[PDB]
Order: structure tokens, then sequence, then C-alpha cells
């Protein structure tokens, strides 16, 4: 390609980065151990076996949420924060973040470990919601997720203390809206002067498309373990692809862009 990946670093190393755009997906948070409630053989997947569920993905479904609850209350309690922690990845993201280079972190997973790393709410769209937030079903009243932990942790259907309502986390169900932060895309990818996608597999709009939505003279780097979705499909100059173990990947160009040292600083003060 006409850019390597060490070219993209020394862009970074010369200050020519200021406003980095990154996208990332489920492949940054496997190394955490997050478990797949759609992947056969999880405790996760098993533990929702015992309910009367057409197939996993109802609990992302409001008519049987409102029929009933606790399936996705199962998957709550496993994902709340506080039972799993960032990897190399998501320090990575924060080192950008403490470099003053972060315009923006747009995440599809929503095991909240971006904010874990200590990255800003402001710097973040979580595109299929979050536990750190929830809203009463009934009277719509917003809280903060931590107002609900308890009820969550003791298998408890978390109930407003106004109304009584079931309160909901603000984690995205089949059908409903994109969160209203989804459309700071129109503001940071023109804004953009490099675009970084790590471990997804663009299959899902809009999110896929986002990465054809950065101007053709910035890069976009790929850390995945293959060449997927737009970036396969409509390929541009300067497209990097860094492919295999996203782990190595990351590794790699922090080494290129020599950040060893400050690297293990910061996990050694975050663990
Ligand atoms: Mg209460
Ligand atoms: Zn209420």
């Amino acid at each position: 390609g006409k850019l390597s990946l060490q070219d993209v670093a020394e862009l970074i190393r010369a200050r020519a980065c200021q406003r980095v755009v990154v996208m990332v997906g489920a492949g940054i948070s496997t190394p955490s151990g997050i478990p797949d409630f759609r992947s056969p053989g999880s405790g996760l997947y098993s533990n929702l076996q015992q309910y009367d569920l057409p197939y996993p993905e109802a609990i992302f479904e409001l008519p049987f949420f409102f029929h009933n609850p606790k399936p996705f209350f199962t998957l709550a309690k496993e994902l709340y924060p506080g039972n799993y922690k960032p990897n190399v990845t998501h320090y990575f993201l924060r080192l950008l973040h403490d470099k003053g280079l972060l315009l923006r972190l747009y995440t599809q997973n929503i095991d909240g470990l971006e904010r874990v790393s200590g990255i800003p709410a402001s710097k973040l769209v979580e595109a299929h919601g979050t536990f750190a937030s929830a809203t009463c079903t009934v009277c719509q009243r917003p809280f903060p997720g931590e107002d609900i932990r308890a009820d969550v942790m003791a298998d408890r259907v978390p109930r407003c203390p106004v109304c009584t309502g079931v309160v909901k986390p603000d984690i995205v169900f089949f059908g409903e809206p994109l969160p209203q932060r989804f459309l700071l895309h129109v503001v940071d990818f023109p804004m953009a002067d490099l675009l970084l996608i790590l471990g997804t597999s663009l299959e899902v709009e809009p999110f896929a498309s986002l990465t054809e939505a950065v101007r053709s003279s910035v890069p976009r780097l790929l850390i995945n373990r293959d060449l997927v979705g737009p970036l396969a499909w409509h390929p541009r100059s300067r497209d990097v692809a860094q492919l295999g173990d996203v782990v190595h990947g990351v590794e790699s160009l922090v080494e290129l862009l020599g950040w060893t040292e400050e690297m293990r600083d910061l996990v050694q003060r975050e663990t």
C-alpha cells in the first residue's frame, strides 16, 4: 500500500494527527474474557436457556422485556461494571486520550470498558448504549446506573422510586433509535485527520459505513483479524491494514509510536 503502519505512526509522532476518531467492536474485548451471550457454551448462554426465549437475541426485544425482564437482567448482572477489566487495547485508547489526540471513540460494545480505562464520557459514543445510565420505562426519568446496581446484583428487577415502573439500563433494543450521541458522527468524521478501526467485523449498519465518512486525504488504519466491510469493498489509497491478532497489532503500533514506556506506566497505574 502507498502507506505502511510505520507511516501512520510517523504522522502521529509529527503531531500531524491531532484529531483521531476511533471505531471499535467486540474484537477489542475478547482478551478481557467478555462472554458473547449468543455463543453456545458460554456461562451466559447456558444461563439464558432456563428462560422461555425463542433465541438468545430476544433479550434485546422490548415485547419480551415487558413480558419478563429477568433474562435481560441476567446479562446486565454479568456485564455490569466491576466484573471485567480493560486490556491493552483499551489502555492504548486511553493513552491516545491522555496525549490529547482522541477526538472521539465510537464503540459497538456494551461492556463499558472504555469508561473503566478512564476515557471521559464526552469522548465516547456508545452506539449500542450503556449500563452507566438507566431510564424508567413508565415515567421516563433518567438515573445513573449506580442507582440500580444493588438490585441488579441481587437479582431484583429495579423499580422507579417515583412511579415504581421497571428501570431499564440505557442499552439499545431492537427497533429502537440509535442513541442521540451517534449523530456526533456528522461533525467528527469530516474533522478527523486519522481513522482507527479496531476489532470489528463491520457487518452492521449504520456503524459500518461510518468508515466512509472521513475525507480521502485521511488514512484509515484497520487492526483486525481480517479486511472487512466497506474497507474491503471500497478501499482507498491511504488505507492501512494490520491484520492478525488485535492485541499484537496494537502492540506493534505502540512500538512504532515509541510509546512502550508510557503504556507500561499507564497499565501499571490502572492495575
Ligand atoms: Mg428504590
Ligand atoms: Zn418512573
